[PDB]
């Protein structure tokens, strides 16, 4: 006889990669987007970033999603060389060397209603848009970060 334990069960279908390539032609790096791994209590995470223009030429663009979580409270601060905001989803608009920036301490795109348990550094599914041109699925991983152990 054993202890009574709960059921899990194995995940189920999986699906083809996203796509083998994204947008061509375009100036600018991604600094590598990543969220703040939590315990399986908490449901809610956040991510954290930066953006990297390797040139001296204004991006558009409204910043980074995902469907990893149901409500994506993307949020920010930040009064940056007079590119000054204040949250309800972050900005990519960069003035030429404004080099887009988001953190727990100065505010952060918040995954609320998540579902995936992750591990500390797992790899997982970003969705970045234009404010004119279209969406864009890319990379990301999660890392540890004040509010998991």
């Amino acid at each position: 006889m054993g202890h009574t334990m709960p059921a899990h069960t194995p995940p189920a279908q999986t699906a083809p990669a996203a796509q083998k390539a994204g947008a061509q032609a375009l100036p600018v790096t991604v600094q590598g987007a990543t969220v703040a791994a939590v315990p399986p209590s908490i449901r809610d995470t956040a991510a954290y970033m930066t953006l990297t223009n390797k040139s001296d030429q204004p991006i558009k663009l409204v910043g980074a999603a995902t469907p990893l979580a149901t409500s994506p409270m993307l949020m920010t601060t930040t009064h940056s060389g007079g590119m000054a905001g204040m949250k309800m989803v972050p900005w990519l608009t960069i003035p030429a060397r404004g080099t887009l920036t988001l953190q727990r301490d100065g505010d952060h795109v918040m995954l609320m209603g998540l579902k995936r348990p992750l591990k500390v550094g797992e790899t997982v599914n970003i969705t970045l848009k234009a404010t004119d041109g279209r969406t864009l699925n890319v990379a990301a991983t999660v890392k540890k970060n004040i509010e998991g152990r």
